Parts: C-alpha cells; sequence; structure tokens
C-alpha cells in the first residue's frame, strides 16, 4: 500500500503542479531550488551541517550539496526501503524532475541513486567509500511541466541566497554557476 499510495502521489504533483509549487513560471522553477536548499538549511539547523553549495550545471541542472549527516539509508518499518528512497519518491522537486539524482555520504560510504519524474530507475546502490557525510541533489527540471522555461536566473538565486546565509548566521552557503565553462561565476555568502 505504501508503494501505491507513492506512485499515486506523483501523478496527483504531475497532474496539478501549480498547487504545489505555485506555477509553473519562472518563479516556480526557481523554488525548485528553493525547496532542496530549505531541508539543507534545516540540517544546519539542527546542529549538523554548515556549508551549502547550489551550483547551476550545464544544460541547467541544478547540484546542491550539503555537509550533514546525510539523508538515511535504513530499511523503514513502513516502505520496506531505504529511507532516502522513501523521501525522495515523496518529494515534490522529483516529481517535477525529468532526471533526478541523490548521492549520500553515510556511514563511510557513498550511496546513489537516480529518479526520472520520481520513479527509482534502480535500487539504492554502494557506489564508493568518503570519509565526509552530507547529501548531494542534481536535478534536472521537466521542461512537459515548466513550459515557459527552463532556464535559471542567477541573480534571483544570489539575491535569495544571500538572503538566506543573512537570517541563517553561520552557515556558509555558495552559488556557482557553471554553464559557461569559459566563465564562472561564483558568489559566497557567510555571516558571522
Ligand atoms: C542537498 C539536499 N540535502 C538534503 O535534502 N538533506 C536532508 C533532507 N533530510 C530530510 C529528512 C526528512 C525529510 C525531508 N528531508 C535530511 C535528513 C537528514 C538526517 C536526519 C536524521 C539523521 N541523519 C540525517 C540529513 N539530511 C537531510
Ligand atoms: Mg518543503
Amino acid at each position: 500500500a505504501g508503494q501505491i499510495q507513492v506512485l499515486e502521489g506523483l501523478e496527483a504533483v504531475r497532474k496539478r503542479p501549480g498547487m504545489y509549487i505555485g506555477s509553473t513560471s519562472e518563479r516556480g522553477l526557481h523554488h525548485l531550488v528553493w525547496e532542496i536548499v530549505d531541508n539543507s538549511i534545516d540540517e544546519a539547523l539542527a546542529g549538523y551541517a554548515n556549508q551549502i553549495e547550489v551550483v547551476i550545471e550545464k544544460d541547467n541542472w541544478i547540484k546542491v550539496t550539503d555537509n550533514g549527516r546525510g539523508i538515511p539509508v535504513d530499511i523503514q518499518e513502513k516502505m520496506g526501503r531505504p529511507a532516502v528512497e522513501v523521501i525522495l519518491t515523496s518529494s515534490v522537486v522529483n516529481a517535477l524532475s525529468q532526471d533526478l539524482e541523490v548521492y549520500v555520504h553515510r556511514n563511510e560510504t557513498i550511496y546513489h541513486q537516480a529518479y526520472k519524474k520520481g520513479v527509482p530507475q534502480f535500487d539504492l546502490k554502494e557506489v564508493g567509500t568518503t570519509d565526509k557525510t552530507g547529501t548531494v541533489i542534481r536535478f534536472k527540471a521537466d521542461g512537459e511541466i515548466f513550459t515557459e522555461t527552463t532556464v535559471y536566473n542567477y541573480e534571483t538565486l544570489q539575491q535569495r541566497i544571500r538572503e538566506l546565509a543573512f537570517l541563517n548566521k553561520g552557515i556558509q552557503i555558495t552559488l556557482r554557476d557553471e554553464r559557461d565553462e569559459e566563465n564562472v561565476r561564483e558568489d559566497s555568502y557567510h555571516y558571522e
């Protein structure tokens, strides 16, 4: 019943996306970023993370990284599925992404899963080792949903990242634009 209730949730989000993110215009596209960054901010307010990085990659992929505990990977009681899977299959940003990847650094291990329109493409896998902890999410907004534009505006992202760092003192938040490999722009904010 749990996996079924996942699938229906994905269908609900993709059918009426503006009811979930306000709009499917440029404002809604940027809201994707905010939803991811807010969870990293919670991890910092919980006392675990202090660095967040937002990268505009080639072809308008977004990469968000935090140095928190890593979204958990233990098998759930209620879903029979890894915890990270449960959280990402319940995610609006994942449902509204043509593709999304997660890498978790936790338990000295790197775990990876990829999704399309919220649907896992394979079971969570151990891909490497690490001596760090944290979460990386990389997603590509679905152009079937975001029919006006899938191009992010650096200044929009910059303004709000600066605000978030000034509000959440102590967290280092970095924005980087790598869309033109010949001219990479970075702003990094860290108050008090
Ligand atoms: C790059 C975007 N990064 C994230 O989304 N980071 C997190 C979201 N979540 C999260 C968890 C639940 C619901 C929604 N989001 C977390 C939970 C934990 C966590 C909690 C308890 C023990 N160990 C780790 C740690 N990082 C996260
Ligand atoms: Mg949220």
